[PDB]
């Protein structure tokens, strides 16, 4: 049994990363396309053998309610458009996969969660790293007690962003700067590595406003998290340096991945008992993208809850709001 | 020619690490021993061929003023005793090498500086990493513009401390916890890699007071620094995990060392326009310990000021005070 996906927003992540990976899916198939660009419907429709009956514009999208080949809508638009397409998908009676960050604000996440709940449909956020072999290995090491209690997480995510005119540097479409786009991986990892939610937040923001990229959104915003167990996190989010990594440490040792949350190329190093050494993780049957896709399908087929549901996206937005507030007010913000 | 060192406080660092390294010095020699333990004066006096006339207790130390073979007193005691022994050394007409952290407080550092200035004698703090090959290479890459402007420094220093009865876990003798002893390397590195002084500080402290080690001083205190240029640092200081590293990053690339400030075994990786790769630093004429010792001797001989003088130690203590305050008050502290 395979559930049918409609892919909505045929941009870089949809066409270059996600759509090719239906190949290794065992419980998901590409069923429909939704796009604001008629040429893309034709190009990708022909490539993937999607009939015109299964190609929608953003104006005809609501008609997808009458397409029984579509079980799931995967929303892969700019951040500010996640909420309205998710709500429309839910009203069309479809389950929803929504890319990160979930939405601009906590309230927008709550609205999305309520719409899917009202429709009796499942909602999952695209945190692919939870299906990635090295990340799973680090989480399991922590959970198995290999490190002892988690004491620190140090994690940095950033890339040197380019074209000033792209939607990620436009507040109306992006909802914020590096933190919304790439810093969220630092936050999400801090949460899944500790298995906790933070109770206190510090942040420092640093942005050169004379740079043509950064008239509207932030470049650097680094933050600290305190958790109820006493665990701490130091996190970098940046649009002007390249980094992608984390190290989680306890009294018995530590494990790091660098790059940690990239599309490929992960490398893990651990210091457990002896000197630091590379560690190979248990391989996963499917790559992280196909695994993510199949996870939602499998949840729907067996009536289970996604491990990264709407609530996970919302928990991230709650901390993101506090991070921005902490930097603005120059104080420790309590959650 | 060579200047004579008196080594004061014959503990682990003095006897296991520093005193063997006079072998490779070119302008420094071991001339005297000062100790509160008669047996050690005998042991090390015999081992190193130091005559009984050049052996002092803490009671007779002031008599060293009459010993012309002694040019420099190297103070290697618990932190709270740095100030009184430094002042006595200066009043005994000797130049002073003082171990880190310089002293417990800003006021104590200022007092040591005034004492040496009054005596017309030089004061240097034992920041050996400034003479270590990998660290010098990292500073050079920054100053040569290899990375572009520094945007982030991410640095972690900690070790799993043992015996609860040792002076480092005793506030009266240590002056504070992990930040005083090991976290200061994170701070000092942030400062010499940016080449700036911070203008704002955040901090988070986390200590299990039911742990036998931590009745008096702090375990983890992580901090954030903002610099005038816009550069940022995220720093870990810990007594319950092992870490020793830093990475400095700009828009053109990054360089990291791990272990960074250890006695030996430094390894460097850099990302400069290509994928991350190991990098070997330019070699140094001698090891960081002998280089540190000769640096002070050479400064005295040529009249120059040490690159890590008393003001460097003071600058660290100023930020350390702000780190503890930021943690205590839960706010961004301005400097
Ligand atoms: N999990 C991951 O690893 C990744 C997640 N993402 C997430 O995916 C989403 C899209 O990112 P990416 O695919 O990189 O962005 P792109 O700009 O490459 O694609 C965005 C697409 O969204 C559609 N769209 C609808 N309205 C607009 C609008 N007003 N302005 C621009 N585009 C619009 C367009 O598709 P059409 O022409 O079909 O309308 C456009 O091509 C974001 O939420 C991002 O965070 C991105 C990359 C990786
Ligand atoms: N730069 C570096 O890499 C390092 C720097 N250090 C610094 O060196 C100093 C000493 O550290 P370490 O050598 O590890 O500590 P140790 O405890 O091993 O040596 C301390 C010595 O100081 C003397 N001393 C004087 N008064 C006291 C006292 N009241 N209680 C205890 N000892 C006393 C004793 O020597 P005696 O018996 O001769 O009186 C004792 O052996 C500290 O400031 C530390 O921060 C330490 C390690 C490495
Ligand atoms: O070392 C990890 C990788 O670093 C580089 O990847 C960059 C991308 O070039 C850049 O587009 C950006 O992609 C992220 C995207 O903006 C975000 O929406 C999404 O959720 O995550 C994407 C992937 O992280 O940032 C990454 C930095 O990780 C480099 O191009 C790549 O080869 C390296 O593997
Ligand atoms: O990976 C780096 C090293 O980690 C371990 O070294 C520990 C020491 O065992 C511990 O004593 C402590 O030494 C520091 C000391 O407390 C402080 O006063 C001084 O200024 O710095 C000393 C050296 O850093 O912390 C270090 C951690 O750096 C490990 O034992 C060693 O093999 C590793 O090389």
């Amino acid at each position: 049994r395979k559930l049918g996906y409609a892919i909505l927003g045929l941009g870089y992540y949809a066409t270059r990363i996600i759509m090719p990976r239906f190949a290794e899916c065992e419980h998901s198939r590409l069923a429909a396309l939704v796009s604001g660009t008629p040429e893309k419907l034709k190009t990708y429709g022909e490539q993937y053998g999607i009939p015109e009956t299964h190609r929608y514009s953003y104006e005809t999208f609501d008609r997808i309610i009458d397409n029984p080949d579509v079980d799931i809508v995967y929303v892969i638009t700019p951040n500010s458009l996640h909420r309205p397409f998710t709500e429309r998908a839910a009203r069309a009676g479809k389950h929803v996969m929504c890319e990160k960050p979930m939405a601009n604000t906590v309230a927008d996440c709550e609205a999305m969660i309520a719409a899917c709940k009202k429709a009796g449909r499942k909602l999952m956020i695209g945190y692919r790293s939870r299906f990635q072999a090295h990340n799973i290995e680090a989480i399991k090491l922590v959970r198995d007690g290999a490190l002892g209690p988690v004491r620190t997480v140090v994690t940095d995510h950033g890339f040197t962003i380019g074209d000033p005119k792209q939607w990620r540097l436009n507040r109306a479409l992006a909802g914020g700067g590096s933190l919304m786009d790439i810093g969220i991986y630092s936050l999400n990892a801090a949460r899944y590595l500790t298995g906790e939610e933070p109770v206190a937040v510090n942040a420092v923001e640093s942005t050169d406003r004379s740079d043509p990229r950064f008239g509207e959104v932030e470049d650097i915003i680094n933050f600290q998290l305190l958790f109820p167990s006493g665990a701490t996190a130091n996190c970098v989010s940046a649009y002007s340096v390249n980094c992608n990594r984390y190290r989680v440490s306890g009294p018995k040792g530590w494990v790091e991945i660098d790059p940690a949350t990239s599309y490929q190329g992960q490398a893990m190093r651990a210091q457990l008992g002896g000197p630091p050494a590379p560690r190979e993780p248990a391989p996963q049957p499917k790559n992280q993208f196909s695994a993510q896709l199949d996870h939602l399908s499998e949840c729907i087929l067996t009536g289970r809850e996604p491990i990264v549901g709407g609530d996970d996206g919302l928990k991230d937005l709650r901390v993101i709001e506090a991070i921005y507030r902490a930097a603005r007010e120059g104080r420790t913000v309590k959650l």
